């Protein structure tokens, strides 16, 4: 019933009641653990209890529960639910319901910043030009100048799955991928799908390695239409190293706004499946993972050559020593043109401190080790050594299929 | 039930039939993963099913299943069992067995090489002294002048809890660890309790900062007793930088055997809870962790100061520089030395082609991706790009209680 967790370095122990609301499944069984693999319309029935079990949350939340106005409430929904076969929710429940969201979200290391959410309602929006607006309103007020702030811009919920609004991209902004006829690829592989149906619907791709993507956007379950994002708005940064000057010569920058935008979040049984979010980059996202993951950029041969070490034999360990240099160049870069990033070993220690806080708070965590332990420098990290549960809780941002694979144009 | 796992960098998928053999728990349930978690006498009604699982698991091995020899084994055996309580294991069994338990170790990495395992049968042994014995010339045959081959002994198994035979060190080699009044820790903290003990018992302590442990042997349930290991018998490794001349100066040096003995071997329901087994490094056991865990030999700081690193702000990575050197060093030392050893990139990119095998002729090949993943360079190395089932198949190699905790002492 009660499970305690374990810091094996500082023998810290917590005892977690809040998995005890768990509702959703997690892919494991009492017999198989799936904790690596990456993805382990409702009806007026299924709604209800939702809807319930989160009103109950939130009314709970504002020291009301059992109130006249969450009963009042709960009536009203309940009413509106027989009638609608759905229900909208308050402004105030819009705002606690998404910053619960990410406050759910086992798989984030940078929940101790939940509550600062910036929630922008796009519920009245009816069109994609309309959307292009609001996601450059979320670009503009998030970049900040460099100075960041997370936010989150919510389209019209889901009706009857027909009218759905769609951001195809998987992240407001990400680079072009192209296969070339060297058989190579330029720029990003992760995008080479869906640049491909960019280029077919008409964009003229510079065909270049750093190209943004243009916004494909789907309102009301209508075909998806492409926009440029105003060049003024998407903040960049050129990547050069503290030390190595022929480091810049290697021509490589990244956008210093990380902005998920195929996800849906559920709040109430309701279902918001355009619903952009972004923070700040945690500089081993770039620096390891999109520049140095061998179906990405690729780029640790290219860079140990150029720092002449012995990639003769793996056991000189050259590619870990390239590794460290490219993210010392990533932090360097992003802090010089003083754009919001975070290091790991900072972002782990505000996680453990977050964990805690969320432990005598509210009972528990939940918390996906596989994904909050930072892909490189593990047991260098306090997170390493952290025993975490990993749980489903509501509110919660969930993965939905590719849009292309769905949509009937 | 068919499961699927995939590799996210080659886009190569699996299909795991074998996890359907799994009848041990997880820790996990529908609604909550237990997969970060450290650590989630038998009666004949119990004992029989476990025997008949691994008798036919055994013969089938060999091509026999169903043969006469395969009946008549299972009818010896249940005789055995209803007459004694308990059964005695055929040596090709036992050495069937303990391969499995490694070929099953869902945390191990190194499992390619599990068939080559040397199994030596000290089910006769029946004191300390004999023990000690034993584990001299396993050491020495495991050692074998720095070409390390690996192996495991089998010591006689429980029988009614009261007469176990357990090897009270966590491993064979290993260096002692004091607690000094003013806080400080001289040498390996993870075996300050364990030294504490050996001290209580009798051992002279040169209190230096790498002082190999004695033995200390239970038999048949008695007390345990101290023993030396011959000093000519512990191949160490002085470690050095090949680029950095101070890095020999900070008196670095590890033993280039790794041991585990403090775990349970469970085969056919029979539990043997002294069977120390050795393999040889990945250099990160003692580079990453045992140098640089906060709670282990902790030098991170002083090889950053060394190389003058800003260690003002965490987002210099001056810890990960040094802790990439400090890794270098450990396996250009033992590789200088020629003691066996296997850096990181190497033991995972062979895990791979071992699992995908494993799938292959077996069905499938449980694996705890949070142990399997080396403790620094994650993403560089091609496991974590892969996704696995982790599951429990018998033979077993199982953690079990410290000795201390629940022998009774006869003084
Ligand atoms: C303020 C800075 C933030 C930091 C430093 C941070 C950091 C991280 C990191 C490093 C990851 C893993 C990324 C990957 O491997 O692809 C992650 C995942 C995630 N984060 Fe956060 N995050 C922040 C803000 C946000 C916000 C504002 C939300 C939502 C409102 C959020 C929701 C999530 C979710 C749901 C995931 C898992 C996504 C997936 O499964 O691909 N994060 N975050
Ligand atoms: C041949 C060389 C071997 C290599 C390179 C190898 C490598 C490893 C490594 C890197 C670990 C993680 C250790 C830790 O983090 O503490 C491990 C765990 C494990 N290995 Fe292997 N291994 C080898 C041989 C063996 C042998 C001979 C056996 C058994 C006969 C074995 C049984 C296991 C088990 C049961 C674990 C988990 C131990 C625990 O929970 O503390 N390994 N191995
Ligand atoms: C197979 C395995 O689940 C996959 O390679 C992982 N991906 C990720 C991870 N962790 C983060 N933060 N992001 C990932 O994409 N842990 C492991
Ligand atoms: C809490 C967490 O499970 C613990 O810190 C871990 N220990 C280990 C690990 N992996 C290995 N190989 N060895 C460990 O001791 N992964 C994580
Ligand atoms: N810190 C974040 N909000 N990250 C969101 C995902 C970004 C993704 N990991 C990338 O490297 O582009
Ligand atoms: N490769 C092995 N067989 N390792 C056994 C465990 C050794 C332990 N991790 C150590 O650093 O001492
Ligand atoms: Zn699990």
């Amino acid at each position: 019933r009660f499970l305690k967790v374990k810091n094996w370095e500082t023998d810290v122990v917590l005892t977690d009641t809040l998995h005890l609301k768990s509702t959703l499944e997690t892919g494991c069984t009492e017999h198989i653990c799936m904790g690596s693999i990456m993805l382990p319309v409702r009806t007026k029935d299924q709604l209800f209890p939702l809807a319930k079990e989160f009103l109950d949350q939130y009314y709970s939340s504002i020291k009301r529960f059992g109130s006249k106005a969450h009963m009042d409430r709960l009536e009203e929904v309940n009413k509106e639910i027989e009638s609608t076969s759905t229900y909208q929710l308050k402004d105030t429940e819009l705002i606690y319901g998404a910053k619960h969201a990410w406050r759910n979200a086992s798989r984030c290391v940078g929940r101790i910043q939940w509550s600062k959410l910036q929630v922008f309602d796009a519920r009245d929006c009816t069109t994609a030009h309309g959307m292009f607006n609001y996601i450059c309103n979320h670009v503009k007020y998030a970049t900040n100048k460099g100075n960041l702030r997370s936010a989150i811009t919510i389209f019209p919920q889901r009706t009857d799955g027909k009218h759905d609004f769609r951001v195809w991209n998987s992240q407001l902004i990400r680079y072009a991928g192209y296969k070339q006829p060297d058989g190579s690829t330029l720029g990003d592989p992760a995008n080479v799908q869906f640049t491909e149906i960019c280029i077919q619907q008409g964009w003229k791709a510079p065909r270049g390695r750093f190209d943004v993507l243009p916004l494909l956007l789907q309102a009301n379950g209508n075909d998806p239409e492409l926009f440029q994002i105003p060049p003024e708005l998407v903040l960049e940064v050129p990547i050069r190293h503290p030390k190595f000057d022929w480091f810049k010569d290697l021509g490589l920058k990244w956008y210093g706004l990380p902005a998920v935008s195929n996800m849906l979040l559920e709040i109430g049984g309701l279902e918001f499946s355009a619903c952009p979010f972004s923070g700040w980059y945690m500089g081993t996202e770039i620096g390891v993972r999109d520049y140095c993951d061998n179906s990405r950029y690729n780029i640790l041969e290219e860079v140990a050559k150029k720092m002449d070490l012995d990639m003769r034999k793996t056991s000189s360990l050259w590619k870990d020593q390239a590794l460290v240099e490219i993210n010392i160049a990533v932090l360097y870069s992003f802090q010089s043109d003083k754009v919001t990033i975070v290091d790991h070993h900072s972002a782990t220690e505000s996680f453990i401190k977050h964990m805690e806080n969320e432990y005598r708070c509210r009972g528990g965590c939940p918390a996906d080790w596989v994904w909050i332990v930072p892909p490189m420098s593990g047991s260098i990290t306090p997170v390493f050594h952290q025993e975490m549960l990993n749980y489903r809780l509501t509110p919660s941002f969930e993965y939905q299929p590719d849009p292309w694979n769905t949509h009937v144009w």
